[PDB]
């Protein structure tokens, strides 16, 4: 399959995506210049697939050509070698441009123009599709990260209808740069990644692949499906120390999650396999993790580990590819495995519960 192939997934975050007043700059959020020796390293550790978010913003050149800046995609391109020449599977993206709450953010489904984000979305796609052409399929393509109005309730139906609309442009957009572009995987999500909003019946539909081998028809999918797992949030995402613990082995109700446990991540994980995998849809669970609370409660890293072993040992029970959210900061609400400036592991733990659920 190509998910066995894929094994555990590991983001390079705050990198490629960091931006400051608009401009992306992979220094910009705490982290060292990424080097090949640090993928050398996540590779040691276990870690069959990197994702790389980046974010495009300002590096984007004005209307009607929006042209992305040489030196930019260059730079991107220096990056996924030192993944791709690993033997490694790669994952790019459209990061921070979808977020309404990011400085210079533009492809925002509550958009009053869709007609001119629809043109800039497809241009630029073109522009990263065109680059990394002759990559083969160890190089996928996900059309954009988490994209949605900034509210945390039920999607607006109009908006989904732009986020699937955005979803398909980049379909075909991409296939009509031709081979390897043609027939490589291309990732798309759903509402926010959001699981419920993706699998529910609020607005999701399938891309169709229709440019693909228009010639000599379809029919066998390459597309995946994207969601991201950080439930429950009080473990998982909360800065602060209310909540340190999760799972079966917490037995500290003072401190234990009050929601999210096993049954939900079942559940949940079973949900995707039953709606796309059962299809022919591959599911990438591109992001999953918990924030460092060590500073509060010196167990978390136990949990930490528990909550990571469990949510892999999940998606590989129900063939997704889960790929975990490495943020580069080690220190408070930290989500780092390896020191990136020593090019040191630091979660050990962490990585060791990663690769007994790969099992
Ligand atoms: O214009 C950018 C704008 O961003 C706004 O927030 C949006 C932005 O969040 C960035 C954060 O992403 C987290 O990962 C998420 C991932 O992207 C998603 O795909 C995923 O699904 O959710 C993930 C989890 O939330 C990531 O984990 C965060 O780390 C990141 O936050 C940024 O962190 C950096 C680095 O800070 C840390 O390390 C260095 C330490 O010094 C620091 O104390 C640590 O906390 C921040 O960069 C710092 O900026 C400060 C102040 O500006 C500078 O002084 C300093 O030089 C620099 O290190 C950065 O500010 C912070 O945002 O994208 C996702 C979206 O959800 C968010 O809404 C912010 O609200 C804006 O202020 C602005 O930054």
């Amino acid at each position: 399959q190509i998910v066995s192939e894929m094994g555990a997934g590991w983001n390079l975050g705050n990198q490629l995506e960091a931006a400051v007043n608009g401009t992306p700059n992979e220094t910009a959020w705490g982290n060292p210049t990424v080097t090949p020796e640090l993928i050398k390293k996540v590779k040691a550790a276990g870690f069959k697939s990197i994702r790389i978010p980046v974010s495009y913003l300002n590096n984007i050149g004005s209307a009607p050509n929006y042209t992305i800046n040489a030196a930019w995609l260059n730079r991107i391109q220096q990056v996924v070698d030192y993944a791709y020449n690993e033997g490694l599977y790669v994952i790019i993206n459209i990061h921070g441009d979808g977020y309404n709450s990011v400085q210079g953010g533009w492809l925002l489904v509550n958009g009053g123009n869709q007609t001119a984000i629809k043109e800039k979305y497809k241009k630029v796609w073109q522009q990263i599709a065109t680059k990394f052409s002759n990559y083969n399929d160890r190089l996928i393509f996900e059309s954009m990260n988490e994209v949605f109005d900034g509210n945390y309730g039920n999607p607006n139906s109009a908006y989904y209808t732009n986020l699937n609309a955005y979803n398909q442009i980049f379909v075909d957009t991409v296939r009509q740069t031709g081979g390897n572009n043609n027939a490589r995987w291309l990732l798309v999500p759903g509402w926010n990644t959001n699981i419920d909003y993706t699998v529910g019946n609020y607005g999701f539909t399938l891309p169709t692949d229709n440019y693909r081998s228009s010639a000599i028809p379809s029919s066998q999918k390459r597309i995946m499906i994207s969601a991201h797992y950080y439930s429950p949030w009080d473990f998982a995402g909360e800065e602060n120390g209310n909540i340190t613990q999760w799972g079966a082995t917490s037995t500290n109700p003072a401190k234990k999650s009050t929601w999210g446990q096993e049954d939900y991540l079942e559940s949940q994980f079973k949900s995707m396999y039953d709606k796309f995998v059962t299809q022919g849809y591959p599911v990438v669970i591109g992001e999953f993790g918990s924030i460092d609370k060590t500073s509060y409660d010196s167990s978390n890293n136990v949990y930490r580990a528990a909550y990571a072993k469990a949510v892999t040992a999940k998606a590989k029970k129900y063939k997704m590819v889960p790929v975990y959210w490495d943020n580069g900061h080690n220190g408070q609400h930290g989500f780092a495995l390896f020191n990136r400036s020593n090019n040191t592991v630091t979660q050990q733990n962490i990585i060791n519960a990663i690769m007994q659920g790969m099992q």
